[PDB]
């Protein structure tokens, strides 16, 4: 009845990126608006909620590169 | 019976960036405006929530890479 | 009966950047404006929450890399 299990990946991998120059980069959007309206909130067991917002966001970021590896083994 | 498990990722991997230079960036959005509105705000168990805000944000971060690498095991 | 877990990852990986020079960044919003209205609040057990705000922010970490690697065994 003996299992035998050997989980050995081998990953030489590589993510790379190459730039001469990054370059001249504007982000002027127009002035938003943004209205929400209600009588009542009324939230339970594990709720998770963004009510009103108004989020500018400028990242640029040099190389950025991802290299996510979600992984896992499980058994019986 | 006997149950063998034997885990051994061999990682040699390189996640890269060059950049010559990082360049002229203007953030510049115009004035935002955010209303919201209630009666009655109500919250239970484990809620999480934001209700207004504006928010204006430059990460520029030279390099910005990432090697995300979220892992288990788990038995019987 | 025996049970034989063997957990040995090699992880000889390298996040890496090389920038020449981190540019001339300009963070400039305009004059937001919030505004966030109830007649009551009530919160209860484990309850976390931003009720008006406004938020600018400039990060430029010079090679912000990140090598996030949560990892675990369980049993039984």
């Amino acid at each position: 009845g003996s299992v035998q299990i050997v989980y050995k990946p081998v990953d030489l991998s590589k993510v790379t990126s190459k730039c001469g120059s990054l370059g001249n980069i504007h982000h002027k959007p127009g002035g938003g608006q943004v209205e929400v309206k209600s009588e009542k909130l009324d939230f339970k067991d594990r709720v998770q909620s963004k009510i009103g917002s108004l989020d500018n966001i400028t990242h640029v970021p040099g190389g950025g590169n991802k290299k996510i590896e979600t992984h896992k083994l499980t058994f019986r």
